[PDB]
């Protein structure tokens, strides 16, 4: 055949089931794709007047502590020694961030020990015992007390959710956020970087297969029958959204959506960081993001007098809207419970997987959706592939 | 023979020619080393309470853009992930360090752009210009202001120097120190990490050769007409003091010296950073260095309730006090090259070739020291080995 297996999206969901069964079995895959490019929502792209790589669909930074991911995703692309760090607006000063003895010390007027800092904390947060939380608001109140709450937790939690902290789950904090060091690495993970050539040339690199075939601009549920009826028996993994599937029969999926507002601005630097975090509820934005310090290593490519800067707001999706992040009211969980049980019909009536972040109602990291693939791949499509 | 070269000390300048020789050259090398261990003053050791690795003479930390050097020292040892980051104790206040947009912020009060703080300096240093500066005092205002300078520079200058910096040249600063982004990073060169299994493993392994022989507690000066005698054509490589080599006859050689107060205390954690600097008048030494977060990687073998910190302390080097920077007066200058020319005719009349920090007076850093070694190497010692 044309084709031995079907692949719903090109995202890197998809695009590592496809090379998998690509380079591993010696199948045939025809990936299917609806947007214009390739490597769904962590394709870049250069921003056209600068020339700076900017992420479409928000910033993303890889990082993991799963070293069969990390080997994986090293035949694809290279990676540089890029450490994500965060700093904190706050009337006006910009915060080390996360929590710990530097933005401590900033915030309280003077140096504080490791154990001091301990101290302050837990006499800080003893106005609330965490079992007693009833809400967001008090849970984060219980762990680093009113005025770290207020200052950088607050408004930032409101203008994410667009909801008063006070009418959020206890539930949606599980651990104490604060740091008795001074080191400011944003992530804990054991590998972590950005691909040298940028996003768009990795998730390339990966369907770069001679037993691939990819076709943009095409919509699976205007194909499908007629890709079907030319090899019935080929499987089909399916990465788009779950509900759209199923014709949302058991009614629409609550998502949070954001807005990327970009300008180029006629300054060689905004901020003199990737990331500045805005914390008061005067700003509409959550953060900034100035694109050209995500790759210090290409400076002498970048314009000296130019640079490309983005601000993020989140609000609910409406119809059209991009689907970024799960809402997961209860309606949501039980409306989802319903889907799985018609998806995993559909897998053993119809040979159709469903993965991936919109196939599955989910928030993935970039690794935990390439696990999640190579997982489905080993324990699923290696047998329906004989 | 026994041999077919001599190293005087088993310092890195020491190690690497003995290395080369050895392995390229297929020579014997003796190597000759007063101490009880090998490596010299990169030497470093286990504090036998807590286990926990510390520099005896001074903290060491690797950093080059010289790829040669770097290929070169990773054939022996493998390194880590560490960069250096630095704190500076001003006032109560841990300040972000060196100078840029986080100290900036801490120090003024408020945030500042890039362009902002690009402008702050130049305001605060409009005062002084640069060519009109006479001394170490004004040259530094120039450059950064009389608040910045009297801040951060002054009194922990005077500590290091133990002299008043109105009475210090000019020439001794020669860029503005001052980053307008919030790159933190100690270090801005390519390659940067610590030897993982620390130093004194790196530095015996260069010393493992078949080919290679270590006579520990040995002074050259008390051996050599013996050695010497057993094979008369071997060349020396000489890396000890060069004035103590002819016996003073121009004079002794001024230097700094420094004495580090080592104290085991009963927390797992006193500063929460490796290295934190004191710039305040009112504390003896110059900063505190806490060794187990060199080694973040060892934490499951470090203690938990103990930790090992060193103060460190700077004044001039007396008879018998270890030798550490050349001061480098006018005087100290012209008695060098005196000793250069006496020893230039001890390398033709004798063979002996001067090398190292010692034999050089001077100030390498590791890898300055390994391609100046590399560069013996090359450019002498093949020709006289032959
Ligand atoms: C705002 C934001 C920011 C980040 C992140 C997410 C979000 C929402 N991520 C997570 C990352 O985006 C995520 O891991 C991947 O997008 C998951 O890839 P998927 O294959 O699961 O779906 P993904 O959404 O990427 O791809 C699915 C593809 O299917 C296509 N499609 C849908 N319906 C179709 C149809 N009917 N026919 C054909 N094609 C169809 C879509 O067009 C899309 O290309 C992240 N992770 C991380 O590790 N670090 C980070 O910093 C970030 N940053
Ligand atoms: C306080 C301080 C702190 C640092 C550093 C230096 C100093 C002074 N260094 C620099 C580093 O220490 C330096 O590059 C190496 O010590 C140079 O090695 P040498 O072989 O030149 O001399 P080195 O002094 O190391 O070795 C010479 C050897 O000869 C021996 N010897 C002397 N006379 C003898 C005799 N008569 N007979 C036999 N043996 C004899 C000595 O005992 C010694 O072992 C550093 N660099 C860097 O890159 N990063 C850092 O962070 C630091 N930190
Ligand atoms: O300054 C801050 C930052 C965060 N939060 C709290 O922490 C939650 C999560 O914070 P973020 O969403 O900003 O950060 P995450 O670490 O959870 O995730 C970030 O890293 C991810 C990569 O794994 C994605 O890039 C993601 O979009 C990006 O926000 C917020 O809703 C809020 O409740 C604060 O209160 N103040
Ligand atoms: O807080 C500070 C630090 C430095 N200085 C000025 O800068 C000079 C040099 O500073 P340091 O000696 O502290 O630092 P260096 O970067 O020059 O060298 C450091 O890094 C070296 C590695 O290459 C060695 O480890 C060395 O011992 C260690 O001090 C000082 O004399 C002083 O004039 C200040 O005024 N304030
Ligand atoms: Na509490
Ligand atoms: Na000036």
């Amino acid at each position: 055949s044309d084709f031995d297996l079907i692949v719903v999206g090109s995202g890197l969901f998809g695009l590592t089931v496809a090379e998998r069964a690509a380079s591993q079995l010696g199948k045939k895959v025809l990936i299917v794709e609806k947007r214009s490019h390739l490597g769904g929502n962590a394709y870049s792209e250069a921003e056209p007047e600068t020339g700076i790589e900017i992420h479409k669909y928000g910033a993303h930074l890889f990082h993991t502590s799963n070293k069969r991911v990390w080997d994986y995703v090293n035949q694809f692309t290279a990676f540089t020694g890029y450490q994500h760090r965060v700093f904190a607006m706050h009337n006006g000063t910009a915060y080390q961030f996360p929590m710990g003895l530097g933005l401590i010390n900033q915030f309280f007027g003077r140096y504080y020990t490791p154990d001091e800092a301990r101290e302050l904390i837990k006499e800080q947060s003893a106005e609330i015992d965490s079992k007693d939380a009833t809400n967001l608001e008090e849970k984060a109140i219980s762990l680093i007390g009113r005025p770290l709450y207020e200052a950088f937790i607050r408004d930032y939690t409101a203008k994410q959710w667009q909801t008063d902290p006070k009418e959020l789950p206890a539930g949606n904090i599980t651990r104490l956020p604060v740091r008795y060091n001074f080191d400011n690495r944003y992530f804990n993970d054991t590998y972590e970087g950005l691909p040298v050539d940028g996003y768009a040339q990795w998730l390339s690199n990966m369907a770069d297969h001679e037993n691939i075939e990819v076709r943009l601009d095409t919509d699976w549920f205007e194909v499908r029958e007629d890709l079907r009826a030319q090899n019935p028996e080929a499987p089909v993994v399916y990465t788009g959204p779950l509900d759209r599937y199923f014709d949302y029969s058991e009614g629409h999926l609550g998502w949070r959506t954001l807005d990327f507002e970009t300008e180029v601005l006629n300054t060689g630097d905004f901020q003199g960081t990737p990331v500045m975090n805005y914390n008061d509820a005067e700003f509409p934005y959550t953060r900034i993001h100035e694109f050209r310090h995500f790759h210090p290593e290409r400076e002498d490519r970048h314009p000296k007098d130019k640079t490309v800067i983005m601000k993020e707001y989140s609000r609910f999706a409406e119809e059209g809207d991009e689907p970024y992040y799960p809402i997961n009211t209860p309606s949501d969980r039980e409306m989802l419970f319903k889907y799985r049980e018609l998806a995993d019909a559909e897998t053993e009536s119809g040979k159709v997987y469903f993965g991936g972040r919109l196939g599955t109602y989910q928030y993935l990291d970039m690794h935990m959706a390439i696990a999640s693939a190579l997982s489905m791949f080993d324990n699923k499509l290696v047998d329906a592939l004989k």
